């Protein structure tokens, strides 16, 4: 085809001769392994993953499927998702730590607040092994080599030259048909001879493992020590014409291939896991899961390479092309055009020209969506985790052999994986993320007993909405485990239910839904009993005249275990929010939004067993919310960390704060959440975005030097000044992360390779040109909740440009041109038709006009008290409106 207009990730030397010099992490100690993170080149279907190497003579593709994951039930007689009734008891630990901070205490010890002990039940995220596709050539001598990554096609190609044949290599993972191609040429007949061997990596246990051939199928099998999860992976040879010779390789345990010219390999993998408490499994046996396996081969070949590839290409590019975007970059047919890793390189040495850095600008946020593609589907068993699908490293037992057991880090980290998923339109590829926390609903049941005492009697058969609550924490796993951790400081964090009810509301947000309405109203409503009956309390003297979530640690600064913080209070605010406006949205059918009529923190008082001494005060969702306070600036103009906070790291008397980092520039910002990724922070509201910037930097700068950091820490921040509407100073933090957190194979470091950073790239471009989330109200007291917001904070980097394709809450999709700084059309299709409210942050939307076609719309112009204004207009459903300049 032509591929002249794909985008492309290119390279000219194998990831063996790439640069791997950046920082390899803990883990990455193995040269081999380290250089596996910095070089080689991603793709899957959702379900399994290849990494290209691109090797001329020993070639090898790391492969992944999503649910190898060690622990879990069979990993021990009593699995119980991590949960210790000892330290627990039934919420009495909590209760007394609770009742301390409410009678004065400014601290309490919470060190008992903890659990998921063994290692073996936590278990983690497991490479899978290698494909290996040895040509037995005598060198590795070659010219005119190329290896590339085709975002656009969802496909890896290699090629060179060798000995007078030019061999080419094509790979993908198709969705919908479920299955690994490898399709593998040479240029002259007979000249293709290859050795394909599949090894499971050997740091892992496994029983009973055999490789069996039946030309022209080898298969892999066996069962993991640590849990007995059967795993099976097949690859089926397709001469392509009968053409050249199949047999059994010499050690076992590999297919030879002879004389041939061309072949397709259909390469398939699954395991017998189910996401299904309490069992986690389909009840298959090891022969019905290699018959399963078996006909995804079969199928695919049946199909053929033509009929695979193109229906690939169609449901890849389906999601990809949604977006386009365009700053002015060269790309890989430019004239002059330059390698990715020369490109990295040329940007980090000053030398990139502005064409090649809007190259690896664009290119980078065109990866997260991407590697969303790769790694989250619609049909996916489980969400992208720390390293989407795509690992190396492989041990049995959680922080292990693999960094933070490539886990579902739920305390920032899979928030972020799923931070541009609706605004880049790839609002499907969320659906794993929602049914993972559905899935955490019965576990999470069992921890809300242990730790809050909240029982729900069958936490499996009731339905998610109907239950007392579930709990879960940060370390999160395949199976359920949402026990908080083994020590507290990093372990034990409720708000991260909330949190990630954020991006699971946010899937009914930007489209209108209304099956996703039900499914995140249950989810909501069920949480918020949890909040409201179990972990909000009246606070104590420390934390002033509120409800607080009681013990609390602000990640991961400050004293442990205060009376509640920002962090929780403003998490909880948003998911109080979130949860009344969808009960509003369904006819507040359950009575649970109530009002603030008599509505006090005495209403929850309780005595020693724990039930509500005033039971029928007022303590309805309205009321709660209403209490939290969760924004207060301190007296250095700053967002308050801590509600005993009096000037920036002090306490209200002037003493410093005991943990708080004194230079100012503790890495995480945990009481920010509120003006991202949430709602209560935002640019119509000056006096909480002053000093949230205020905030923002003391803690980003040294002096007057913007500093730099890596992985989810700068994807956090340039998506908190993104909101802030500081282009200038968000951009800065991009060109930050392409420096000092970009590996060649643009992978986002920590170090190590971590994907989270990659996800927050993308999302943070978006909220440069494109804002939804935020409320408007004009003079009259009108409200315009998710207000389309056009080029919020476009830096003076990108002087002219156009996107098109993005989302927009209320489900608008959104292009957006402009030029000199300022935008010159706005093209707004309503999906839903609901009525558009438009704020055109550069240009004023005072200053122009609406369009449906040659149809002028009667817009109107609305104004806030700080003389902001908004075009509002009605909308049909399925139509576009053109906003000009009058
Ligand atoms: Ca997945
Ligand atoms: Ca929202």
């Amino acid at each position: 085809g032509d591929t002249s207009k794909d985008d492309w990730l290119w390279y000219k030397q194998p990831a063996s001769q790439t640069d791997a010099t950046a920082t390899a992490g803990g883990n990455y100690g193995n040269p081999d392994n380290n250089r596996w993170q910095q070089t080689t080149l991603p793709f899957g279907n959702g379900k399994i993953g290849g990494t290209v190497w691109g090797e001329v003579s020993r070639e090898r593709v790391t492969f992944n499927e999503e649910t190898l994951w060690t622990g879990g039930p069979g990993s021990s007689t009593s699995y119980n998702g991590g949960n210790n009734e000892t330290k627990g008891q039934n919420g009495a630990t909590l209760r007394a730590l609770n009742k301390q901070l409410a009678n004065g205490a400014e601290t309490v010890n919470p060190g008992n607040l903890t659990g998921g002990e063994n290692a073996a039940e936590q278990g983690n995220y497991l490479n899978w092994g290698d494909i290996y596709l040895d040509y037995g050539f005598n060198d590795t001598t070659v010219t005119e080599y190329r290896r590339d990554l085709n975002l656009s096609k969802g496909k890896a190609d290699v090629t060179f030259k060798h000995d007078g044949v030019t061999y080419t290599r094509e790979y993908f993972a198709s969705n919908p048909d479920n299955v690994m191609v490898a399709r593998l040429t040479a240029s002259k007949a007979g000249k293709l001879n290859f050795n394909v061997s599949m090894p499971t990596n050997t740091n892992y246990s496994k029983t009973g493992e055999t490789t069996t051939v039946k030309g022209d199928t080898l298969t892999v099998k066996g069962a993991l020590g640590n849990n007995g999860l059967l795993y099976n992976s097949q690859i089926k040879v397709v001469l392509d014409n009968g053409e050249g010779t199949l047999s059994e390789g010499s050690d076992g345990a590999s297919l030879k291939v002879s004389d041939a010219k061309a072949v397709t390999l259909y390469i398939a993998a699954a395991t017998d896991y189910k996401q299904k408490y309490p069992s986690y499994r389909t009840g298959e046996t090891a022969a019905e899961v290699n018959t399963r396996v078996a006909k995804v081969v079969q199928d695919a070949a049946n199909k053929g390479y033509t009929a695979v590839k193109k229906a690939h290409i169609d449901d890849h590019s389906a999601i990809y092309d949604r977006v386009k975007i365009d700053l002015g970059q060269s790309g890989h047919s430019s004239d002059g055009a330059v390698a990715t890793d020369a490109l990295l390189k040329a940007y980090q040495r000053g030398s990139a020209t502005t064409a090649q850095k809007r190259e690896l600008e664009t290119l980078v946020y065109k990866y997260g969506r991407y590697l969303t593609i790769g790694s989250s589907r619609e049909n996916s068993q489980l969400p992208s985790n720390l390293q989407g699908i795509w690992s190396v490293t492989a041990g049995d037992n959680a922080h292990g052999n693999t960094p933070w057991g490539s886990d579902f880090h739920m305390n920032v980290n899979l928030q972020m994986n799923y931070w541009p998923t609706y605004s880049a339109n790839m609002g499907e590829l969320a659906e794993p993320l929602i049914e993972y926390v559905e899935g955490l609903v019965k576990p999470g049941r069992v921890t809300a007993k242990v730790y809050a005492g909240a029982e729900t009697t069958n936490p499996e058969t009731t339905p998610i909405g109907e239950g007392e609550g579930y709990m879960a924490h940060t370390e999160n796993t395949a199976y359920g485990w949402t026990a908080p951790g083994q020590s507290f400081s990093w372990g034990w964090s409720p708000a991260a239910v909330p949190w990630i009810l954020q991006n699971v509301y946010e899937a009914y947000e930007y489209s209108g839904d209304p099956a996703l309405l039900d499914r995140v109203y249950a989810l909501l409503k069920e949480e918020s009993h949890f909040y409201v009956n179990y972990m909000l309390h009246k606070a104590g003297s420390s934390s002033g005249d509120r409800l607080t979530t009681g013990v609390a640690y602000s990640p991961a600064q400050g004293p442990l275990g205060t009376d509640g913080n920002t962090y929780e209070s403003s998490l909880v605010w948003q998911m109080l929010n979130d949860a009344i406006e969808a009960a509003k949205a369904k006819g507040d059918p359950d009575g649970l939004v109530g009002n603030t009529t008599d509505c006090s923190a005495d209403n929850w008082a309780k005595n020693d067993s724990g039930n509500f001494t005033d039971a029928n005060a007022n303590r309805s969702w309205s009321c709660a919310k209403s209490l939290l306070k969760p924004i207060e600036v301190g007296d250095s103009g700053q967002i308050k960390e801590w509600y005993f906070e009096g000037a920036l790291g002090k306490k209200k008397d002037g003493s410093t704060i005991s943990g708080y980092q004194a230079d100012n520039q503790h890495r995480h910002m945990s009481h920010l959440l509120g003006l991202f990724p949430g709602d209560l922070i935002t640019i119509d509201n000056s006096e909480y975005m002053d000093a949230a910037k205020t905030s923002l930097r003391y803690r980003c700068f040294k002096g007057n030097v913007l500093q730099s950091n890596t992985g989810w820490a700068i994807g956090q921040r340039i998506n908190s000044w993104a909101r802030t509407g500081d282009g200038n100073t968000t951009y800065q933090l991009v060109e930050l992360q392409l420096k000092n957190a970009m590996y060649a194979n643009l992978f986002d470091y920590h170090a190590p390779f971590q994907i989270d950073g990659n996800f927050g790239n993308t999302s943070g471009v978006d909220e440069m040109l494109l804002q939804s989330n935020s409320t408007f109200t004009d003079t009259a007291g009108k409200k315009y909740v998710n207000y389309t917001n056009i080029l919020p904070a476009l830096p003076d980097a990108w002087a002219g440009g156009s996107v098109s394709g993005l989302v927009a809450r209320g489900n608008f999709t959104v292009g957006t041109t402009w030029k000199n700084g300022k935008a010159t059309e706005v093209r707004l299709t309503s999906n839903k038709g609901k009525q558009a409210a438009v704020k055109i942050t550069a240009g004023g939307a005072q200053n122009y006009e609406v369009k449906n076609g040659d149809t002028a719309v009667n817009a109107k112009v609305v104004t806030n008290a700080d003389g902001a204004s908004l075009l509002v207009f009605d909308t049909t459903a399925g139509t576009t409106y053109t906003i000009t300049k009058k």
